[PDB]
């Protein structure tokens, strides 16, 4: 019986995929007649690449795409090379190219996607075993009965609203500006300034030439006084004042494909799950767009929740399972909101930025804060907490537990392999890196866990257990072994067959 | 040929002692008729205690006074137990009690101390051979010819302004309050108003009793619009009003001995020195009063600068030694201003504080952050940078170089003492902790440096060289030896004789 997703944005597309690949029905609604043209995001950080790699959604959208190597906290530099294991630079695949990869993958799996469809209301069952939901369409109002409802519908989520869920947060300034694309003149070399510049008050402009003709525009201006223009469709010459004030120069590039005023607000819903309803992505948290974190956490919420919903659809999910979704992702929600606000504080207000910058100068000389911030801003981090009653804590400096593996090559049967492609089935993975296949395969979970035998791998333990979202749930590099291994599968994977 | 010190707070008093204990003629000018009563500070931190221990001024202030062993950042806890070596809790010593012992020490060491005397100006001679100063007593105007002019005359330093050094800083909020001592019953006419009362805005109220009839009172209020009253004498009715809104009740007020309006800005002088004119304490840097840093840096300033000036007077100072006053002490002012302001940003405004508290919450899980901040707010504080030509920077992290040693016993054949006590002669110390007098003392510097032969001390190297301000300029627990020590001696104590 169906599961309803609202929003064909990055969070909803991925989650519908996550579901359908596990043979669970999923209907995905969206107001847009077609895939939207206003996908502002351009970047994807390493953390999000690993999650796409886990579904084979990233080979291909690497290629031709160029990468940038720094990872910055405001304009300060983080020492990303201090993160454990080999990782990835941020890649420059447009959000629209990624939404389509997710669209045409969603339906190939079997997603009932409905463009031009808005959810306008929903009601829990007095039983509680379902949620009746109503949908406005060109054809008129339908009323579908679903088994779980997930609102991936952005900052103004009605799913979040009608569910009773508070949207906590606060801002001390309002950043605002415009984002979009403008034509160029072509055959002749283009001129002007366009590299991301700052002014002495925190104001930023960036011309990003996507491709010979087309260049994306972003500006960001700080002030307490409420935005002038109420966040709509803009016009090209609201924009050209925009740059002239900030740049000094004039725009001089005709026509504007799509443009969008925006304003920021920092929010993080206090509950990610109420009963049978869930919220995810910008529906659950929103903030100034830095480091690709909004797209990072959106994809990450879906991956987290998808396999967990399927698990209880097929009746093996421990009672704990779906509550762990709120636990692990409200933490990532909190850490994202937090660090982006901390980055703003180094730009505005200028009396505050002055001392916070020096402050961060002092912290960034410490290796733990460089590594902590780097895992956070690239969505490698929030390590989902891993612990089991009774079992001895793994000694001390273990940074594999509750994280996804570095981008390391696995050598198995035939064909070397990225570690994250072992999760493309959708199941758990027990990694055996002995080189001879010695580990005891606890067969009772073989329906939900795949074993993969391979040669040992530098600074990685002899064997590892992965949840279907890729988080390392067990390994034997520390004190752990087969006994701790079992209680780890009882958790996260339920009762053995 | 005198040295003129303007201002008899901690800074100027402490320096006049540093100058007079070394037989440098010092004349210390203040305008008060007697020692002031407007000395609000109730606390002395561990770094200030060590610097006073170096001159026998700490014991005596310590007996009978309370300690509390928590070092806070804003209102969070700092893991002070992670700071190297044994050290001290903050002791609750009253500013006027401290100033009294330094006025005492000054008059016996022969400082010409002048209450009711104002410095109205000064000029640097064209050649530069001296400064001529002008002092304004009731009798008239002495025009005094002196050798160096040190302005320790407080936040509104005439010396700084007339020397034309810019006073750098900014604030996003203006903190205002009043402070002083009311007379007022104690038993049960202090309710809520006992101990500090952080409220549901950044605003605090501190009520601390001295004797059962007098109480010291402190208020600190955050607002985005200028202080109602100019800084100055204030009325007790004005305090009654302020207490009611903060504590919620009213103080059964009897009489006011002294109370004062205060506002807070944050500034760091750009140059603590302009050739023959130095500045120190509040004239060099000011900020919100936290952790005792205003007092620590003030005393720290004088301990650094008295001995360098004395060396120049005595003619053995190296050429670049007084320029290290600015280098060493501007950094310490920088970092005090920086982290005070950082502490304030966990209080106000409340949107900023919301996330900056979560942020610091994450950073204080790290040892290097706890130790760095705890060191600075206790004025154990900025390690003085120690490097020498030829000598290559020692790879391992050294917690002793550039810092005053931890509170350890050192046992001599003539008796035991704490290590800060060996610097009481005013001279540098060569600590030979071998137990055998195995260290080869460079007899050249025998007149500027004392050898102290003591028993080995756990977790300290076998030999150490202390500059007259207690700072470790050399030790042999890394790779350094007799040649590096000879380098250290030339750069800090000058030519060998
Ligand atoms: C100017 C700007 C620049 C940005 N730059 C970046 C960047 O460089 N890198 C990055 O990672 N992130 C960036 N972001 C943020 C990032 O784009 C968002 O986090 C991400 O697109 C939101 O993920 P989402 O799918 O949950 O929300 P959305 O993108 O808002 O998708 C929600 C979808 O649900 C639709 N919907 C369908 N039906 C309904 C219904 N009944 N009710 C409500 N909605 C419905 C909505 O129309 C929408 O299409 C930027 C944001 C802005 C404003
Ligand atoms: C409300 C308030 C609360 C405080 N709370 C604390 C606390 O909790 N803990 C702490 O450690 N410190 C506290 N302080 C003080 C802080 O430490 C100061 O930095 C320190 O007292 C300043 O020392 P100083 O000697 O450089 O300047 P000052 O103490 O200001 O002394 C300067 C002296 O020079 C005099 N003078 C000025 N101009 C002239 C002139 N031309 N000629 C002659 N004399 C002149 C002045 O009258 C004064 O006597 C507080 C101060 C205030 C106002």
């Amino acid at each position: 019986e169906p599961v309803v997703v609202v929003g064909a944005g990055p969070a909803g597309l991925m989650l519908a995929c996550e579901l359908a690949m596990r043979d669970v029905p999923a209907v995905l609604v969206d107001i847009h007649p077609t895939q939207r043209a206003e996908a502002p995001a351009m970047a994807i950080n390493a953390g999000t690449l690993e999650m796409l790699d886990q579904r084979g959604l990233a080979a291909g959208l690497r290629e031709g795409t160029v990468t940038f190597p720094e990872v910055r906290f405001a304009d300060l530099r983080l020492a990303f090379e201090k993160v454990q294991g080999p990782r990835e630079p941020t890649h420059m695949v447009l959000q629209s190219r990624l939404e389509k990869v997710l669209i045409d993958r969603a339906v190939e799996l079997g997603v009932d996607l409905r463009w031009a469809t808005r959810l306008t209301g929903f009601e829990e069952a007095a039983d509680g075993s379902g949620v009746t939901v109503t949908l406005a369409s060109d054809a008129g109002e339908e009323q579908l009965r679903c088994r779980y409802l997930v609102g991936c519908d952005g900052r103004e989520s009605i799913v979040r609203k009608q569910a009773g869920i508070d949207y906590v947060g606060d801002d001390w300034v309002i950043v605002r500006g415009i984002v979009g694309d403008v034509a160029i003149n072509r055959e002749d070399v283009a001129p002007e300034q366009y590299g991301l510049s700052y002014t002495d008050n925190g104001d930023q402009f960036l011309g990003a030439p996507l491709s010979p003709d087309v260049m994306r525009v972003f500006s960001a201006e700080f002030s307490t006084e409420p935005p002038e223009f109420e966040d709509g469709p803009a016009t090209l010459e609201q924009l050209g004042d925009a740059v002239k004030r900030l740049t000094g120069k004039e725009l001089k590039a005709t026509e504007a494909h799509w443009l969008q005023h925006y304003s920021i607000v920092t929010r993080n819903a206090e509950q990610y799950r109420k009963g049978r309803v869930f919220i995810a992505g910008d529906a659950a948290h929103v903030h100034y767009p830095y480091n690709g974190q909004g797209l990072g956490t959106a994809i990450g919420d879906a991956v987290n929740l998808g396999w967990k919903i399927a698990a209880e659809v097929h009746g093996w999910a421990p009672a704990d399972l779906l509550d762990s979704y709120h636990v692990e992702r409200h933490l990532a929600g909190r850490l994202a909101c937090m660090n982006i606000q901390a980055q703003l504080a180094l730009l505005y207000p200028r009396p505050l930025a002055r001392y916070m910058r020096e402050m961060m100068g002092e912290f960034l000389k410490f290796d733990e804060v460089n590594v902590f911030l780097a895992e956070i801003v690239t969505n490698l981090g929030p390590a989902v907490p891993i612990a089991y009653e009774g079992v001895p804590e793994p000694v001390e400096g273990d940074r594999l537990l509750g994280r996804r593996l570095p981008k390391v090559q696995i050598k198995t049967a035939d064909g070397d392999m990225g570690v994250a492609e072992t999760l493309q089935s959708g199941r758990g993975v027990l990694l055996d890196l002995s080189g001879d296949a010695s580990a005891q395969e606890e067969s009772g979970w073989a329906d939900r866990v795949d074993v993969v035998r391979a040669q040992p791998v530098p600074d990685l333990p002899g064997t590892l257990l992965l949840r279907p979202d890729g988080c390392v749930a067990w390994h034997d590099g520390g004190g752990w072994g087969q006994d701790e291994l079992r209680t780890a599968l009882r958790t996260w994977f339920g009762a053995p067959t």
